[PDB]
Parts: C-alpha cells; sequence; structure tokens
C-alpha cells in the first residue's frame, strides 16, 4: 500500500524496455534474426551495470551484427518483441490518470516505437538509439548524440524530461542496475523482476515487484 501510494503520487513514469516493458533484449533479439546470438548476447551480459563503456559496448555488438534494414523490418513483421505480462493493464491505467509515460531504452528506435505503438505510447514519449542505414538499406552506424548512446542514458533522459515538462514526480521502472542509478535525477525507483532477478538491484531497492499487477493492487478495474 505504501508502495501504491508512492506510485499514485508520480505524474511521469519512465519504464526501461529490455527485460522489463518486453520479456526480451532487443538488440539480442536482432542478433538471432541475424544469426549472431551467442556472441552479442553474451557481450550484452558483459556490458551489465556501468562494466563496460556503453557506446564501445554498442559499437562492438553491431559490429557483428550489421543489420540490414530489411532484417530490422523482418524482427519487428516475424518475431516481434513480447510484452512482459501486465504492462499493457498497467500502462493503460497510468494514462487513464494521465500520468505520463515514456519508454527509455539502449535499443533501437525502429523496435521500441513497435513496442509503444503496442501501448499508446506516443514515438515523443520514446527515448532509444537510431540505427542508420545506407540507400540499400546496409548497416550505416547509429546516432552517437543520442542520450542512450551513452553511460548514464536514461539519467540524461530524465534531466532532458524534468527541463522540458517540469514534472513534479517522475518515477523509473527497471530491472537493472542502470535503472536503478537513474534515481536520481528520478524522484524514485521501482525495480522489476518479473522476467529475470537481478539480485543486485533486488538487494538494494527500496521498492521491487516481480509482477506489474502489484502496481494494479489499488481497485482492480
Ligand atoms: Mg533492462
Amino acid at each position: 500500500s505504501e508502495l501504491r501510494k508512492l506510485f499514485y503520487s508520480a505524474d511521469a513514469v519512465c519504464f526501461d524496455v529490455d527485460s522489463t516493458v518486453i520479456r526480451e533484449e532487443g538488440i539480442d533479439e536482432l542478433a538471432k534474426i541475424c544469426g549472431v546470438e551467442d556472441a552479442v548476447s553474451e557481450m550484452t551480459r558483459r556490458a551489465m551495470g556501468g562494466a563496460v563503456p556503453f557506446k564501445a559496448a554498442l559499437t562492438e555488438r553491431l559490429a557483428l551484427i550489421q543489420p540490414s534494414r530489411e532484417q530490422v523490418q523482418r524482427l519487428i513483421a516475424e518475431q516481434p518483441p513480447h510484452l512482459t505480462p501486465g504492462i499493457r493493464e498497467l500502462v493503460s491505467r497510468l494514462q487513464e490518470r494521465n500520468v505520463q509515460v515514456f519508454l527509455i531504452s539502449g535499443g533501437f528506435r525502429s523496435i521500441v516505437e513497435h513496442v509503444a505503438s503496442k501501448l499508446n505510447i506516443p514515438a515523443t514519449n520514446v527515448f532509444a538509439n537510431r540505427l542508420k542505414f545506407y540507400f540499400n538499406g546496409e548497416y550505416a552506424g547509429f546516432d552517437e548524440t543520442q542520450p542512450t548512446a551513452e553511460s548514464g542514458g536514461k539519467g540524461k533522459v530524465i534531466k532532458l524530461l524534468k527541463e522540458k515538462f517540469h514534472f513534479k514526480k517522475i518515477i523509473m521502472i527497471g530491472d537493472g542496475a542502470t535503472d536503478m542509478e537513474a534515481c536520481p535525477p528520478a524522484d524514485a525507483f521501482i525495480g522489476f523482476g518479473g522476467n529475470v532477478i537481478r539480485q543486485q538491484v533486488k538487494d538494494n531497492a527500496k521498492w521491487y515487484i516481480t509482477d506489474f499487477v502489484e502496481l494494479l493492487g489499488e481497485l482492480e478495474e
């Protein structure tokens, strides 16, 4: 109930995407589509937390993947990421109370906009990395000016949102240490373990849930 009191005081909620809003890690699923799952999935685990600089870890994984525009399109069409149970209902209840909902990801806007356009979250509220392609569709790099291209990028996004909209109370929700480290500048953090529990987050977060229903413990409508 104290959790729900906190949750209901927020005027903006930012969700991590990989392993929070969706069950999978987008970059790993792209690597699967492109045939380099094993190497990239390992590098993704390697980059967890501030362990290695994020921009370098992103460049190296994409250098192995080399995703074409057609391959990104085929991922979205044939193997779309699975939404975590409860997230559709939770975003719906937040939007019905006019809480501004955002998605923040070190993954890619192509995929995250598809996810947002399952949750009625406008593309303006999506912050993610942007893949580049040549005219023929070949992988051409990524937008290195995005805040999500750098370590600490989630906190930079939240700072931008505070400066643009002056929200009173922004809550960050995510599964990983990089989400926990986005508070501050977020006003509170809720850790999420419904897909995989990151024990260091569970052990140190003030607020932690394993099923989005727990925030749907209000009046259930
Ligand atoms: Mg995550």
